[PDB]
């Protein structure tokens, strides 16, 4: 009968993760800091006996590229995953800040990723949801080791809410979609990510979730973009073997390490330009949805002090998370995003093309297919019952 609260005190929110929010916390005794994910009792997809056993297994595994899990707590309405803190943020968010990115840098990234994977598979743990946000860097620098997050989480939890579940279709193996899968799906995911690092472009793309899924399920892609000239044929080989449709024919994680490209390994300015566009788009569609979530959550109809109808305070604080992602997406500092850029943004956030366009004419009848930030804000609000 272990109580989470009798051990840990919350500090600041660290972000959101799969299945719940991530809260930085501190041991009331030893002062050690930890990242707690809280899973709001989300449906357990297996026995409540299958969980503790896997959790138990996970507590004992150790790899420089795998997140360390320290403790598991459950009360009547929640699950608490107490783990380690990694401060260097997500891989991609870093790379976009780089000014040079090369084939050797990507290889050094992937080789990390394949290490954790291989180790986990030896121990028969599948990830299934491997994606950029589940790759955090240990420290601030640009040669810090990568930790894979949530490895093992999804054999036990389900998910739906487009707020979350965002940016995931690019990476899921076709076989995951049809229901029959094994550890080979984590190899397929890695290939998508390898591909994106060498091109700035997902191998399977589209205007919304379903059309991406359709590309994935059909499973065909090309190197017929400009960006692939500078990219060696050794890499394209590895990519090919990892993005091999039938899982049994697909190359294992172990063997991806012994591949010529990894063992072996200019600059790729195009990939960086593209990867920046991808991250910003991703980051802004997310913010756009969080914002709409925050706006509904107030409730102010249910009517650490910090008292010292002050909802106005927490609306300005949400305006500027949105605004930050807007500014960061507007990289030419024009102040405006085009209707085209809108179509893309509302696409990955699954707002009906006809829905926002209508809302847009409600906000300002005389726009010529560009919105400033305030107009964008006005649109989102109207898209959420405001
Ligand atoms: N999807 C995510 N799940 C977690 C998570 C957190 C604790 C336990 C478990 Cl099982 C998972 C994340 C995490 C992990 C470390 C972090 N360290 C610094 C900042 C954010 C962090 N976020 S992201």
């Amino acid at each position: 009968t272990a109580i989470f609260s009798d051990r840990y005190k919350g500090q600041r929110v660290l972000g959101k993760g799969s299945f719940g929010e991530v809260i930085l916390c501190k041991d009331k005794i030893t002062g050690q800091e930890c990242a707690v994910k809280v899973i709001s009792k989300v449906k357990q997809k297996t026995d409540k006996e299958s969980l503790l056993r896997e959790v138990q297994l996970l507590k004992q595994l150790d790899h420089p590229n795998i997140m360390k899990l320290y403790e598991f707590f459950e009360d009547k309405g929640y699950f608490y995953l107490v783990g380690e803190v990694y401060t260097g943020g997500e891989l991609f968010d870093e790379i976009i800040s780089r000014k040079r990115f090369s084939e050797v840098d990507a290889a050094r990234i992937i080789r990390q990723v394949l290490s954790g994977i291989t180790y986990m598979h030896k121990n028969k743990i599948v990830h299934r949801d491997l994606k950029p946000e589940n790759l955090l860097l240990e420290s601030k620098s640009k040669d810090a080791n990568i930790r894979i997050i949530d490895f093992g989480l999804s054999t036990h939890f389900e998910a739906k809410k487009m707020k979350d579940k965002i940016g995931t279709a690019y990476y899921i193996a076709p076989e995951v979609l049809h229901g029959t899968y094994d550890e080979k799906c984590d190899v397929w995911s890695t290939g998508v990510i390898l591909y994106i690092l060498l091109s700035g472009c997902p191998p399977f793309n589209g205007a919304n979730e379903y059309d991406i899924l359709k590309k994935v399920e059909k499973g065909k892609y090309t190197f017929e973009l400009p960006q692939w000239k500078k990219v060696s044929e050794s890499a394209k080989d590895l990519i090919r073997k990892m993005l091999t449709y039938v899982p049994s024919m697909r190359i294992s994680a172990r063997d991806a390490l012994d591949h010529e490209w990894i063992q072996t390994y200019p600059s790729l300015d195009n990939a960086i330009l593209n990867i920046r566009q991808f991250q910003g788009t991703q980051k802004l569609a997310q913010a756009a949805l969080l914002y709409m979530g925050s706006k509904l959550t107030s409730e102010t109809k249910e009517l650490e002090h910090e008292v010292d109808v002050a909802m106005d305070r927490k609306t300005l604080l949400s305006r500027e998370r949105l605004e930050r992602a807007f500014r960061m997406f507007d990289s030419d500092n024009s102040g405006k995003i085009s209707s085209t850029e809108l179509a893309t943004i509302f696409g990955v956030s699954d707002v009906d093309s006809e829905t926002w366009k209508s809302v847009l004419s409600e906000v300002d009848k005389n726009n010529d297919g560009e919105v400033d930030f305030d107009e964008f804000q006005q649109m989102l609000l109207k898209l959420c019952g405001n």
